[PDB]
């Protein structure tokens, strides 16, 4: 089956542009990773940023995660982000979301030997 950190890769991943493209980014997107394929998925966040650069979050801050774990690891720099949340009109099958582009913090959980992200839990 499907890793944990492949999962992760799929879900939250998007290396190949520097920003949220467009107003229909995450309607794109959220259907092409497969995110909307048994529910629409309510809330999501991709990452603008190398693979290495996001790996690399699991030997930084350590925090405590929304849950109580303490496998969390906030970025100390600030990365290109787009959060992508269902729209009010947004009905299964036709999910629909808006599009925001911001540059924060993010917060992944780490888990594994090689210690990878699995989780995103939060951006500040």
């Amino acid at each position: 089956k499907e890793t944990a950190a492949a999962k992760f890769e799929r879900q939250h991943m998007d290396s190949s542009t520097s920003a949220a493209s467009s107003s229909n980014y995450c309607n794109q997107m959220m259907k092409s990773r497969n995110l909307t394929k048994d529910r629409c998925k309510p809330v999501n966040t991709f990452v603008h940023e190398s693979l290495a650069d996001v790996q690399a979050v699991c030997s930084q801050k350590n925090v405590a995660c929304k849950n109580g774990q303490t496998n969390c690891y906030q970025s100390y720099s600030t990365m290109s982000i787009t959060d992508c949340r269902e729209t009010g009109s947004s009905k299964y099958p036709n999910c629909a979301y808006k599009t925001t582009q911001a540059n924060k913090h993010i917060i992944v959980a780490c888990e594994g030997n090689p210690y990878v992200p699995v989780h995103f839990d939060a951006s500040v």
